[PDB]
């Protein structure tokens, strides 16, 4: 070989040293909004429990029976709340990953003639306490699709 050789070699491992790497940070958003999913998993006894015992949706966390929405916190979930009927779980706001910063995620229920069915997704608003009242969409701190797992991505208008 000679000096061009020598070159080429230096040039070719300072083009490695410094290339793109893909978004791992929509993974690592997506680990953490796994732990809010469970968190808020572990909510829908007592509002399952209510709705078939009184026939209504639960007003708020008082009248389900659990703890407030500040006190259900963890490393990454900041607070939960129960508004009728509609579980929804917000982000914090330090010491987690950028882009998941104050966001939020809602699960809620729907009655047929022989089962219950649970759906999870982006954020969702219910009018009043009756069983037969739709779910509208809230527009306001609302997470992002590539920061969910396939199956938690459901629609408003899901049946
Ligand atoms: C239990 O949840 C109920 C929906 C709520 N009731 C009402 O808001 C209306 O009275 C329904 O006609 C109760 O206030 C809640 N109980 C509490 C907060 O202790
Ligand atoms: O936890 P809670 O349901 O009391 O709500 C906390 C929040 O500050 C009120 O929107």
């Amino acid at each position: 070989f000679t000096l061009i050789e020598l070159m080429i070699v230096i040039a070719i491992v300072g083009i490695l040293a410094a290339v793109a790497l893909p978004a791992y940070q929509d993974y690592t958003a997506r680990a953490q909004v796994s732990e809010a999913i469970l968190l808020a998993e572990g909510q829908k006894s007592a509002v399952t429990e209510y709705y078939l015992n009184h026939g209504e949706w639960p007003g708020d966390n008082s009248s389900a029976g659990v703890a407030t929405s500040a006190d259900i916190k963890g490393k990454y979930v900041k607070e939960v709340e129960v508004k009728n009927g509609v579980i929804t779980a917000q982000m914090a706001s330090s010491n987690v990953n950028n882009e998941i910063k104050g966001k939020k995620l809602s699960l809620w229920a729907k009655r047929q003639d022989g089962s219950v069915k649970w759906f999870c997704g982006l954020p969702v608003a219910r009018d009043d306490t009756d069983s037969a009242t739709d779910v509208k969409a809230d527009t306001t701190d609302n997470i992002n699709t590539k920061h969910l797992p396939s199956t938690c991505r459901d629609d408003s208008s899901a049946s």
